[PDB]
């Protein structure tokens, strides 16, 4: 290209190589039309992938911010996207989506993850997850398909795979209670305060139950005759 | 070749010798057509083997990354390929395939192995493998052909050969319990906590 007399050359522009693992983040410096014919007003941000071109050329009306890697969710990996895209095409500020099921996508502009590619909760028949329904009475969208009020607690158990829904928060992992005959733990139903001792087979604390403290007045050394005894046992 | 006046010589290019044990990894610097007539857009990566040519010539539109050795799986060797090829021809990012049965292949671009040419689990009548079904209820694709829920545990035993499926993980190798008459171990069924003493034959 011979630079015309009325033209002056600044520098050469290199088209960033667009792979299946990379995307180009661009913002418009002015109202214009890109190479593929997409309206881009000033301040708008968009993504360019291999579906558009194999190597997009940075334009004078396009400002490059960086390269967006494809966040790949594995078969047991989930993620919570903050400030997502709505169907209108804007940041849904203040909300969050949950994505799972072997998905691979590029981070749309103005998005960031809660933790980032979390491991999906897998729990056996001897594991449990305590949950709190922090939002107004989700009847569906849960494994149980049962409404949970705004604030209460419940336990999910069984050899299944759980993922934190967009309206629930995990509290703790219920485990570590193996029980034998004539052996047990003191449990207190915090809802109504009915302290009781479960004896026999392995028992897991219900949503409203918790371990209870049993005190023996000056009787520990008599019945125990190094390590401190489990008072909840 | 007499270099033409309008041409200028850079250097000579040597065709990499393609053997049955080697493959050429290439990426396109621009949209072009290779020697054999294959469309190659910018950024695409492909492999060239003896099936294509005995010695492929690095082109100006082709960038050489390295040589891909043929990962040979022995008769008792398996492997778990991360980010495999789907039928469409792209990296299946986040998934994994299991390959066994005396297979020999070249690593497709954008692939790497979990451990690499693992020894296939062979267990006798006195050996066992504890497994956890970490994915949703595989009815088939297992030796037992029985569904296992998402998280529970089960034991596989017998003089067979096992390979970790693409949906299961191995936990431990059950062994070291030889028992004689009036001899035994105290065992606890953790599911229900029924502690009991097994006595007599090996258990």
């Amino acid at each position: 290209y011979l630079p015309a007399v009325f033209e002056e050359v600044l520098d050469l522009v290199d088209a960033v190589i667009l792979t299946e693992k990379t995307a180009l983040h661009l913002r418009a410096l002015q109202n214009f039309r890109d190479l593929r014919g997409v309206l881009h007003r000033t301040g708008e941000e968009w993504l360019v992938t291999v579906q558009d071109t194999e190597a997009h050329v940075p334009d004078v009306y396009e400002e490059v911010l960086g390269v967006v890697p494809i966040t790949t969710l594995g078969p047991r990996h989930y993620c919570v996207i903050l400030d997502p895209m709505g169907p209108d095409g804007k940041n849904q500020l203040g909300q969050k989506r949950v994505v799972k099921g072997e998905k691979s996508f590029f981070l749309q502009p103005g998005e960031r993850l809660e933790r980032g590619i979390q491991d999906v909760y897998v729990l056996s028949e001897q594991q449990g997850l305590l949950l709190k329904a922090l939002q107004p009475l989700e009847e569906g969208e849960s494994e149980e398909k049962v409404s949970h009020q705004a604030g209460d607690c419940w336990l999910i158990r069984g050899p299944l795979e759980y993922v934190p829904s967009a309206k629930v928060e995990v509290v703790e992992e219920r485990q570590a209670i193996p029980l034998d005959q004539n052996e047990g733990i003191y449990v207190q139903d915090v809802k109504t305060g009915k302290v009781r001792a479960v004896i026999g087979s392995t028992y897991m604390l219900t949503q409203d139950e918790v371990l209870w403290e049993k005190e023996l007045p000056s009787g520990v050394e008599e019945l125990l005759n190094s390590a401190p005894r489990n008072k909840t046992r």
